[PDB]
């Protein structure tokens, strides 16, 4: 089956898609993320970072307290199941992880940790 989605995160606080499955025969699962857009990522900085539902708020309330030098991501936060990097315009990161992190079933969010930018950069991936 397909194991790769590619996201793109815009100048208007956008993800292309609201919804991933990821196919339970893939064994590893890759996120490519490009930013169409002018604005640099001190200003309009879009990651993709994947947690749980639960633990979705959290993630996101620890990554704006830690600033733009930790790409707003708490450091070592074991929350974090995948994640890219922050990136700005013209910029892409992909990033390939093991689907045996995944579970049935539950009830994934994924989103972005730029302050302010998960109101509409958020989605949700399933096992399926
Ligand atoms: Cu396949
Ligand atoms: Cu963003």
């Amino acid at each position: 089956a397909e194991c790769s989605v590619d996201i793109q995160g815009n100048d208007q606080m956008q993800f292309n898609t609201n919804a991933i499955t990821v196919d339970k025969s893939c064994k590893q699962f890759t996120v490519n993320l490009s930013h169409p857009g002018n604005l640099p990522k001190n200003v309009m900085g879009h990651n993709w970072v994947l947690s749980t539902a639960a633990d979705m708020q959290g993630v996101v309330t620890d990554g704006m307290a830690s600033g733009l030098d930790k790409d707003y991501l708490k450091p070592d936060d074991s929350r974090v199941i995948a994640h890219t990097k922050l990136i700005g315009s013209g910029e892409k990161d992909s990033v390939t992880f093991d689907v045996s992190k995944l579970k049935e079933g539950e009830q994934y969010m994924f989103f972005d940790t730029f302050p302010g930018h998960s109101a509409l950069e958020k989605g949700t991936l399933t096992l399926k």
